């Protein structure tokens, strides 16, 4: 991944987000409700030290689980680390959309986050543009009804 | 779907094809190996009367089944009917790629077929252009190894 947000101000990503689209290098990373990278972002909670707490939903064992993880800052404002993985922030306008990618050490999943439960065509175009450079083999997007449901069911 | 092949000569689609990419209006139409529209085209066998016999693979009950169906001609050269559905041929150059869609009566799945087990970037661009007009919520594509395996496993 060679696209990062220049000048990212992590404090201004605080608050509510919706996983409007997802994409991944391998079909099995997103194909089932219980696939490893099928994660629905709910809320971003930046810390004063500049770590990113993430609230998300994940389907585990026929149930939509509410989950929490800390992404630790690095020397690069647009790149965080997660234990189990790099999180890279590609692009955001803070008020409407955020594009990000997660990568292990060849598995890659990226999302288009939006602030409201609405299909934002401009944000999906930028998402689409950013993926043109990436070896993606699965793409999902969700309608506004799914965006307001637990695990987008 | 409002894109059909003007002047389609059904006889010249005869022979070998590979399902390089698939897309569908609903995630559950393509998300599992056993999803209803997860069909891998193998061979097209036009009949003299101008019907289209289709050989395809489908994963049923932990097994890759070899299957056969007849798409009946209509008054439109680019549109066929299948019992269980309209099949529409959007675009083909006969020698390299064929784009088609299947629709019931709101469910819609489209494929990019190629002649050889190769990622044809030009054909994927046209596939991408044709889908811009369609309400797709899932896209898959397959690498050359998967293209040469039963059910693209
Ligand atoms: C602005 C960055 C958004 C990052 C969201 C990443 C989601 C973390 C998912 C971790 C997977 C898991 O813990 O099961
Ligand atoms: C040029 C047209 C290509 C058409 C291929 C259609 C595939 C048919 C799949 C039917 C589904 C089923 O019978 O289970
Ligand atoms: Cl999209
Ligand atoms: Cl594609």
């Amino acid at each position: 991944v060679t696209q990062t947000m220049k000048g990212l101000d992590i404090q201004k990503v605080a608050g509510t987000w919706y996983s409007l689209a997802m994409a991944a290098s391998d079909i099995s990373l997103l194909d089932a409700q219980s696939a490893p990278y099928r994660v629905y972002v709910e809320e971003l909670k930046p810390t004063p030290e500049g770590d990113l707490e993430i609230l998300f939903q994940k389907w585990e064992n026929g149930e939509c689980a509410q989950k929490k993880i800390i992404a630790e800052k690095t020397k690069i404002p647009a790149v965080f680390k997660i234990d189990a993985n790099k999180v890279l922030v590609l692009d955001t306008d803070y008020k409407k959309y955020l594009l990000f990618c997660m990568e292990n050490s060849q598995s890659l999943a990226c999302q288009c986050l939006v602030r409201t439960p609405e299909v934002d065509d401009e944000a999906l175009e930028k998402f689409d543009k950013a993926l043109k450079a990436l070896p993606m083999h699965i793409r999902l997007s969700f309608n506004p009804t799914q965006l307001e449901e637990q695990c987008h069911i």
